[PDB]
């Protein structure tokens, strides 16, 4: 099977504008009437009438200030920009794009995955990993640079595989994790380990979390998830019911194989049966979701 | 259209990585008694006997595991081993890197390598915390570096880029030269994943940038553990359209034309960029070759 719909958040981005990021004077020429996008501590941000609050850039100074994050240009042309402020409780703030970022529109949501994951790296890496000295923003804040060396940073995504096991034909894992609600379950994850591919990350997070020995793993789609800096990778692969579980990596409380049925009216819930699917933008629900309706 | 015919080299076995065991000092000892041991230069190299990494007795170097060791799992049979920098005589015995050497090695020798190469080259990178600036240390078979101010834990980073194949749907496929490679010497167009994109829109971006195409119908064909020092590669191919002009926007790209497949197979049997014609490809252990490969034999 493949996804019946491409994942919130993946639905291509906006012109980026690599080139400008090197050019700290047409920066400055455009931020004259420039947008600027404003995200609290929390990664929360405004809406309006379906899309993201974009101010009047020039509000805040006569340049564009170092913490600051260069977005891209929108349809027109205008510069937009990204900037970590306390909010207004006086408007309509979300408290998660990841339980709520279904309201914005395909761009809005673009902005605000870029905005929240660039933001989040900067309030991360304020000193070099390799010696600790302070860094300092440059080139848009799509870099820091070391103060002393002036070896460059670069912003942090870490690679994560989400999976779905299955029995090849009408049967799948889903597992709960130790501290979940109870009658909660959902995909595997697993974070990317250095000198591991995809296929092999997947069959030792499988193995690890449930104890189960997994073949014909296949690659579904991919999503951005700055919560704070994930990139989640989605795939399947075929099981054997036969062969037990095992909690190994006990992250896992429990596990089960469920049926197409019961996983269709499972994502139909959302207080009754022994299966119920928690209700975010993931990626997840979509795998989930177009496999059981093939 | 196809699918990849090898599985790309440093990817053709997983280790028996033995989590369990990073969290448990004691095994880990118990075990070390008769571990076995890598070693690895600065540059990455190691000695190789054989076709196969040197796996040293281990106990010659310590009574237990040192902290700046890192623990790779277990080899067929039960037996621990590990990975260290250190020192080795350039004189004394050929020092092997896996970038140029790679196809040399047995599958699971190349898989310790690949994986002790990043984890090591990592630890030399992460003596500090990002987020304070206090040293760290290692812990847990060298798998975590724990603040030592907050006890905060840092993990291995590996960076995820993407490498495409834009062909015409039909017998025509773009390569490219960049402006800081030899002259007759083309590839893939690649690129590192930005926060805030999946793989599909980098590509597309990517794409984009370096040629000025518009693709359409990406699609994943598989991935490759590239610790040169830290990433990870994901191959992709897409469809372009051959009447769309090229445009080298972000000037990576000196040059770049659609060839066919007949092109690109004659250009395969020539060689690598290691080795007459105006087309020669770079990738030997790249997945690159492997696409390439795999979409001009049909
Ligand atoms: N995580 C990253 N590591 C290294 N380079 C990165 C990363 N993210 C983006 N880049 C960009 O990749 C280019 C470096 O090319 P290279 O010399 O092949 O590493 C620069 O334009 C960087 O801004
Ligand atoms: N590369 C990583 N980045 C962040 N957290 C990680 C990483 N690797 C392991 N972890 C930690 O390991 C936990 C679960 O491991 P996993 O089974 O890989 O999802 C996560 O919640 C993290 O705290
Ligand atoms: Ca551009
Ligand atoms: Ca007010
Ligand atoms: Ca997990
Ligand atoms: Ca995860
Ligand atoms: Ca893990
Ligand atoms: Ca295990
Ligand atoms: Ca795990
Ligand atoms: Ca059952
Ligand atoms: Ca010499
Ligand atoms: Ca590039
Ligand atoms: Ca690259
Ligand atoms: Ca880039
Ligand atoms: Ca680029």
């Amino acid at each position: 099977f493949r996804l019946r719909n491409i994942p919130l958040l993946s639905r291509v981005g906006l012109d980026r504008a690599d080139e400008l990021r090197s050019n700290p004077e047409e920066l400055a020429k455009g931020w004259a009437e420039a947008g600027l996008i404003t995200l609290d501590v929390r990664g929360r941000v405004n809406i309006v009438d379906g899309q993201v609050v974009i101010e009047d850039a020039a509000r805040i100074g006569d340049q564009p200030p170092e913490h600051a994050v260069f977005l891209g240009r929108i349809p027109g042309g205008r510069h937009v920009w990204a900037v970590r402020a306390d909010l207004d409780e006086d408007s309509a703030p979300l408290l998660d794009l990841r339980r709520s970022g279904q309201l914005f529109d395909d761009t809005s949501a673009a902005l605000l995955a870029t905005a929240m994951a660039m933001l989040a790296w900067h309030d991360n890496a304020g000193y070099s990993p390799v010696d600790g000295s302070p860094t300092i923003p440059a080139k848009g804040g799509w870099v820091r640079v070391n103060s002393a060396t002036g070896q460059e940073e670069f912003p942090r995504t870490d690679p994560a595989i989400i999976c779905l096991v299955h029995d090849g034909g009408d049967r799948a894992v889903l597992g709960r994790q130790k501290f979940w609600p109870e009658r909660m379950f959902s995909l595997l994850a697993g974070f990317v380990e250095a000198g591991e591919s995809l296929e092999a990350c997947v069959a030792r997070e499988v193995a690890e979390e449930v104890g189960l020995t997994v073949t014909d793993v296949q690659y579904l789609g991919s999503q951005p998830w700055p919560f704070p800096r994930s990139i989640m990778l989605g795939f399947h692969a075929i099981g054997d019911p036969s062969q037990p579980f095992a909690f190994n990596d006990g992250e896992i409380a429990e596990a089960d194989w469920f049926t197409r049925a019961e996983v269709r009216s499972a994502l139909e819930a959302g207080s009754d049966s022994r299966l119920m699917l928690p209700g975010s933008i993931s990626i997840a629900r979509e795998i989930v979701e177009s496999w059981a309706y093939a």
